[PDB]
């Protein structure tokens, strides 16, 4: 329309009805211009890469987008604690993105002094990538993601992407995405931008824990009408041998028959937050459950969801296995442990394997009258038909979704870290402010244009997203656990902002409050 | 229009139908000002061109002109592999043309 | 109907549509007796057969089939070039079997 | 339809109408079996083949083919007579083609004896490439027509083709074309196979001579208005110069100018049929006129339609550029002139250059008073604006049409040899009859079955073209030339059949006897 007319409204609120959840959020943007208007072939051979297991090869764009799949992005700890305490289960319906109210300033440097100037006349161009045409970014959990508190200005990632490399060079698949080869829209200040989208049915994520766990499903009054094998030896002494069987009850169980097994693990290596009950060498790489690709040891992060511990024993947690969140303020490398804020997996104890226990144990050999019956341990088990899992639990901290891959096969498509997996997970946009060149030179030249104006953005983003809601039946009698602020006296209030102005979240919070039966 | 409204959209594709390609371009382009606003008489004795076969005579003018009629400019390396591995022959049919966004 | 009158027509086209390929071919087999007539209880004990996972037991009859289940049947090496650069996934969709102009 | 009933009745009439010929013919064929059903990837190496000129790659197929482009198979020779004596031009219209009456034939060959039985149930296959998908051999007149007597029973001839080669090595552009992967119609006994063509639209050969020069357009009564430099030399003696100019006029001819110029010409060499007037040596390859493509020479056989002598000199003819036919019971090589036919082209001096001399003559070199002005000779002379020729002539044993090459550009597309350029000519029929494998082995076997019954089929061709007629308009008072039997006695009748029962034609017939003015 016209400089002097508002291109949208602030809408932060968030409604709340019976079945559904309706957040909309309202940031702050400013987008810088990248790699000078360049695509540059980035490769580990430009800065080090000397392991074979660190060789990427790739592209980096001048372009940016927007990365919103966190969830503090979209929740306040006030709606996120009215959702975990009154909601079994919840899942995303559709989402509304706008655009609106930018604004573009030409910077000139001159003896070091600068005046940033308003330039009405230019663009900045966007696109939304529909038909996922383009590398998938987001769903590997990068930063540069919408601030968790409204008043925030955040600054816009850099979007790149990788392709097949041998070591650092290119394999003749290797593909080249030109971003200004798609269609985009191209934005004054009084122009705005939207679209809608609407997210594929995914199953409701469970936040709910279970009051009765998978190897305790049965009457403890009654016996079992099957037998066991309680007795191999008649008694002690030779040629003493004979089958007695019992009635497998209450007074004996875990012997008991029982119709379900628990989810499949990949063991983990147990490391202690107590620092002198490890062991003394680096077993950090070395000692770490991997998974091999291709030539390349890809260290297994986040793999099937298992309990961290076991019962009452939290000194420990697995080496690979729990998500780590930093604190507000957290050094880049080699922080210490009270810094990092690590992830708590044991509310799945009931349906779950221990990540850093052995699944079961097998029988190795045929016994005989002179072998001795041996048995092996189970360090991984894939699956069986008739076992029971759950997925990993979702955090204020942690993504929203992820994109399946596009292949033949694949089982069970919930994303190892968390979240809902979609085929068509909601598109990238992807933003760039359109290059302004300095004056040419009079003769003609051949050479395209390297000399361009300074240039940043800025603007707003009002990202809505419909959420469906489970909720609570539970007949229980006693009181459910639910999340609490503690009210001691401290010098701050938690998921508040600081004396300096900083706001930080204390601790990660789980989605599993709730109980149901299993 | 107006100041604060943009002239166009970016519009890039290319769309493949059956017996018809058609392919849209878009790029960001940068004029000068040329010869100061004249029309100079260029002419080989201005500089040199001392061989008959070299002899020229002619005008520069202010204007300057949109030549896009290399192959490079409409098709990318893909739809150019797309359309020779696929096509007996071809020819163009329409051509349209639009300036916007402009900026002085 | 009758012995002068020819069953059907060789028909070895195939035609590309946009979404779709049907590709008809054509061919000619000769069928003969096989085992007399007769069912005869083939087992791995007829002729060797002296380890046990080689160990099979079963029955040969003196019909005979059509397979026609490998790709190079349905497909000349241009049809399948064709195929493969040009298109990202495919599946069979119907299926037309016909026998004629028999001659004993 | 069934055994015991006839597929068509023959019908070999002509009718002639106003405008219009209706030629039918109908012909009985006999069909072998090719290549014991294989294609066998015939090349030079095969045999011989030691000259780079004639390296050649290509497949023979079990396929044959319908040839029946020369003229004779549609004309008789009094039908011929009637229409190059009545006519100044025609073109083919319409074509239609039919199969009946279809016999296959099983044959035993034991101890010597041989005996044919008929197979009721066996099939011929027959298709037309319509698409014009195949390579395209008639255009290239090979033996194998049909014959030109109505009571002949014919071979019909194998089909094959050529592709590129490198010597005899296949180049990767090479093609290979199976026959069977074409859609065809298969017959037994009772079933009729039929088309209809409509040929394209071809200007009509002109079947004329011209009753008056190139040369002399002219009223030889009147001046013309034009002048010319009649004399540069003052007088004998020196520093005597000027020009002086003339009328160009009925006394001087040959020296007025003129609209138009005769066509363009290639040189041949000229070769006596007098024995004793050519040289003693072996020009035939090395003083011939050739073509050179890709590193091969090709010799230059009928190129542009030229005359083929001067005036009243018959005694010498050019060397590749006429038409050479044999006649009855010809040897296949090292033939006599006698036995051999040589053709006349003579019948358009008025338009065309002579083969055997220049075109014309240039000037070399600029004069000057120290230069004398020197002009050499115009071997060959490609076109100007303004040059004026006819085509070569059509005979009773010459092809009726060619198929044009489908490429960019081409100049005047008829045949260097004769008739009618197409870009689409009358399809090729192929005809094939299907293998019946001898008996299978009792055990399966994965090879292919090499063992097939000795076999051959026969049928009735009918072929009719409807033809389109230019009837001489001439206001000529005087009687013209036209084409006759000459009347003295002689032991046998011109183009009818000998004692023995073979049929000859006598002598090649042209189709240029009236006259049209220039």
């Amino acid at each position: 329309d016209g400089v002097g007319s508002s291109s949208g409204n602030w809408h932060c609120d968030s409604q709340w009805l019976g079945d559904r959840v309706i957040t909309t959020s309202t940031r702050t943007w400013a987008l810088p211009t990248y790699n000078n208007h360049l695509y540059k072939q980035i490769s580990n051979s430009t800065s080090g890469g000397s392991s074979n297991d660190n060789a990427y090869f790739g592209y980096s764009t001048p372009w940016g987008y927007f990365d919103f799949n966190r969830f503090h992005c979209h929740f306040s700890p006030r709606d996120w604690q009215r959702l975990i305490n009154n909601n079994w289960g919840f899942r995303p319906k559709r989402l509304n993105f706008k655009l609106f109210n930018i604004q573009v300033k030409e910077v000139t440097d001159n003896n070091g002094v600068k005046t940033i100037a308003n330039n009405l006349t230019s663009t900045v161009q966007v696109f939304t990538d529909s038909d996922y045409q383009l590398p998938y970014v987001l769903g590997s959990a990068h930063e540069g993601c919408l601030p968790p508190f409204p008043a925030d200005v955040f600054m816009i990632p850099q979007y790149g992407y990788l392709t097949l490399n041998d070591g650092s060079q290119a394999v003749g698949r290797s593909s080249f995405y030109c971003l200004e080869y798609f269609p985009s829209q191209m934005l004054r200040t009084g122009n705005n931008f939207q679209f809608s989208y609407e997210f594929e049915n995914v199953p409701f994520h469970s936040s709910y824990a279970h009051s009765q766990s998978l190897d305790r499903l049965m009457n403890p009054l009654i016996d079992q009408y099957l037998y066991y094998l309680s007795k191999t030896i008649n008694g002690s002494g030779q040629n003493q041998q004979t089958l007695k069987f019992s009635v497998a009850g209450p007074s004996n169980m875990a012997v008991q028959g029982r119709n379900y097994i628990p989810g499949p693990s990949y063991r983990q290596q147990r490391v202690s937050t107590t620092v002198t009950q490890n062991n003394n060498s680096e077993f950090a790489w070395p000692g770490a459950s991997s998974w091999a690709l291709n030539g390349r040891n890809s260290l297994m992060n986040p793999g099937p969801a298992m309990a961290s511990h076991k019962e009452g024993e939290d000194r420990f947690f697995p080496l690979s296995g729990s998500l780590i969140f930093g604190k507000q303020g957290t050094g880049r490398d080699n922080v210490d442990a009270d810094k990092v804020m690590i992830t708590n997996e044991e509310e799945i104890k009931t349906t779950n394997p221990v990540a850093t226990e052995s699944y079961g144990q097998v029988a190795t050999n045929h016994q005989s009258a002179q072998a001795q019956a041996q048995t092996g341990w189970v360090q991984n088990q894939g699956i069986l038909p008739g076992m029971v899992w759950q997925d990993r639990d979702v955090y204020l901290q942690g993504p929203i979704w992820a994109k399946i891959p596009h292949t033949d096969g694949n089982f069970h498509p919930s994303p190892l870290m968390g979240g809902f997996g979609m085929k068509h997970p909601p598109p990238q946009i992807l933003i760039k402010n359109t290059p302004v060149p300095a004056d040419p030179p009079t003769a003609f030249n051949k050479d395209k244009l390297n000399s361009f104006i300074t240039q940043y953005s800025t603007g707003q983003v009002s990202v809505e997203i419909e959420w469906e809601l489970q909720k609570e039946n539970s007949k229980r009698w006693n009181p459910e656990i639910q999340y609490t602020s503690n009210y001691y006296k401290s010098n701050n209030v938690e998921f508040a902002v600081n004396t300096e102005g900083v706001y930080s979240e204390p601790r990660p919070i789980g989605t599993r409050y709730l109980t149901r039966n299993l």
